[PDB]
């Protein structure tokens, strides 16, 4: 008959109960100004469909973040802009300040509030058990907020989290893969970055929701507390599920695929194997024990679950004893 339908346990109908204008990005009218008002300072990053810069607004001598969009599908550009406008100002969300276009290139660019990012490959120097809890809570504020606004990020990873450690300022960025959640909609599973893909994407289960972001979050937490980047190190999309199965076990994987009546790809036949469920304590060592606690492990166990419905929602995660200290 096919896979069993599923829907989010929270914010299920938030979009259904709103007007067409809020979620119909294909019909949204994008109006941009002249890029002549901005001068590029330095490169911050580079993506598949973008290049991020530090820039100066010449009319007020204020630093900004400028994201130059590589002309991809116009609906994709429209989706991101609509999403950014809907979320503009939300807690720990990158704030869109302006939309422009260079007169000569006709290339569209997005202008954001300035964030002074501290180096990722040089942040763990003074990043304590408290720091991790504090920044994890800041990400959860962003997540409950965008989820409450009927949006799933679908690309949660360290590269999409900007941290200004001196001011304890965090921003969830790159809303280019984000999408409006509509219950029963079937989404393209070719989202998120390989190491952060939820089991739903890997088993080609299209009816996923907000909980996909909570699996990605769990991946980030595990790499941070265990000092193992990435935590699930797949070499391809099929191998990624094997790496998760080596930790969560194959019994609970079949239990999940049986629950939703998912049919596994033949590519999994020769590689999946048989694996027992491991204890989270197995990943503790001298180099990471100062960041691990029974609270951290309990919180992690409730995020990294095959069953997307069994994972904590962002609002439930904020109530976990791991955050009592913050
Ligand atoms: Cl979420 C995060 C991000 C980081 C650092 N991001 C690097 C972003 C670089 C960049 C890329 C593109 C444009 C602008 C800048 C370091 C640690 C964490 C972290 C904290 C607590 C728990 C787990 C992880």
């Amino acid at each position: 008959s096919g896979p069993v339908p599923s829907r989010a346990r929270v914010y299920t109908d938030v979009n259904t109960h709103r007007p067409s204008e809020y979620w119909d990005y294909e019909s949204h009218v994008v109006e941009w100004g002249n890029q002549d008002d901005y001068q590029l300072v330095r490169k911050l990053g580079r993506g598949k469909y973008s290049e991020v810069f530090e820039a100066i607004n010449i009319t007020n001598n204020e630093k900004v973040v400028v994201k130059i969009l590589k002309p991809v599908k116009k609906k994709k550009i429209k989706r991101e802009i609509k999403i950014l406008e809907n979320l503009r100002g939300g807690p720990n969300i990158i704030t869109l300040a302006d939309i422009v276009k260079d007169p000569v290139s006709r290339t569209p660019a997005l202008v954001f509030e300035h964030v002074n990012n501290t180096d990722f490959k040089q942040l763990y120097q003074t990043l304590t058990d408290y720091d991790i809890r504090f920044y994890m809570y800041e990400i959860l504020k962003a997540l409950d907020y965008c989820h409450s606004m009927g949006i799933m990020h679908r690309d949660v990873k360290p590269h999409n989290v900007m941290i200004d450690h001196e001011h304890r300022k965090l921003r969830l960025i790159d809303w280019g893969l984000a999408e409006f959640y509509h219950p029963g909609q079937e989404y393209n599973v070719r989202v998120a970055s390989r190491y952060f893909k939820g089991p739903e994407l890997l088993v080609d289960y299209q009816m996923y929701d907000y909980s996909l972001d909570m699996w990605s979050l769990g991946c980030m937490l595990a790499s941070m507390i265990f000092r193992k980047e990435p935590f699930f190190h797949g070499h391809d999309n099929y191998d990624q599920l094997v790496r998760i199965a080596k930790v969560l076990g194959t019994e609970d994987l079949y239990d999940y695929i049986d629950k939703y009546n998912i049919e596994l790809d033949p590519r999994f036949n020769d590689i999946l194997g048989r694996h027992s469920r491991k204890r989270w304590e197995r990943f503790v060592h001298s180099e990471n024990q100062h960041l691990v606690s029974p609270e951290a492990l309990d919180f992690l166990d409730k995020l990294l679950r095959y069953d997307h419905q069994s994972r904590l929602t962002a609002r439930e995660a904020m109530e976990h004893p791991y955050f009592y200290t913050v």
